[PDB]
């Protein structure tokens, strides 16, 4: 795999979103990976509905948080609608998939990246955007405005984001806190520290959709 990967330059990443006060990071994270893999397979970059996952993933807890892997299993089992069809409202409502007509996209499964393994994660990122978790509660992460982020942070992972690239010293992360946060909505987090948890626990729990 190459020294640099940046799915934004391959046109596989949609604009940065703001999840608002809703604890819907897990859905935003999942959708980034779906938007990425659909563009990789079909050549079309579309935006898909975080709201649908919020509303429809019964294993997750709506705005109280949830699981990227569940949301990704939902899209593999059922599918997902366009974001324009099922726009984000920032509150959990009832699952409206049936009222929104046929699904716009469907994946074929979910895979987990071997945890606590930087190389495994980089390999996955080189193939497609990956859903990753990290500890975002620390003020240093919250106040990040740019640069390669090294912490401080612990491994009390609490926030799902998407890894859309990497370089020799960092993993490139699309956050869901709007374009005002970090580097136009992105964070580069240090890699290669030999910490098997990853910086801020970044290697704890990583998943990606499979699309044939
Ligand atoms: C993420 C978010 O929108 O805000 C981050 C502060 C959610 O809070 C979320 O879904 N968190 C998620 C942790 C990873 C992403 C799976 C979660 O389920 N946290 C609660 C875990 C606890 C019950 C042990």
């Amino acid at each position: 795999i190459p020294e640099y990967v940046d799915w934004r330059q391959k046109g596989a990443v949609t604009p940065v979103k703001n999840q608002g006060s809703c604890g819907s990071c897990w859905a935003f994270s999942a959708v980034v990976t779906i938007e990425g893999i659909i563009k990789i397979r079909t050549g079309n970059l579309n935006e898909y509905s975080e709201q649908e996952l919020l509303d429809c993933d019964r294993r997750s807890y709506g705005c109280n948080g949830g699981y990227p892997w569940s949301a990704l299993q939902l899209v593999a089992q059922y599918g997902i609608h366009y974001r324009n069809t099922y726009p984000y409202e920032g509150v959990q409502r009832y699952c409206r998939s049936r009222e929104k007509g046929p699904y716009a996209a469907k994946t074929d499964g979910v895979r987990q990246v071997q945890p606590y393994n930087e190389g495994a994660l980089l390999y996955s990122i080189a193939n497609q955007p990956v859903s990753v978790v990290l500890e975002a509660a620390g003020k240093d992460f919250q106040l990040y405005r740019g640069g390669i982020f090294v912490g401080p942070c612990g491994n009390k992972v609490d926030h799902a984001v998407a890894a859309v690239g990497y370089g020799p010293n960092y993993i490139l992360i699309k956050n869901s806190w709007g374009t005002g946060w970090g580097e136009n909505g992105y964070i580069r987090i240090k890699r290669g520290t030999g910490n098997s948890y990853g910086v801020c626990g970044l290697y704890t729990s990583s998943f990606y959709p499979v699309k044939n």
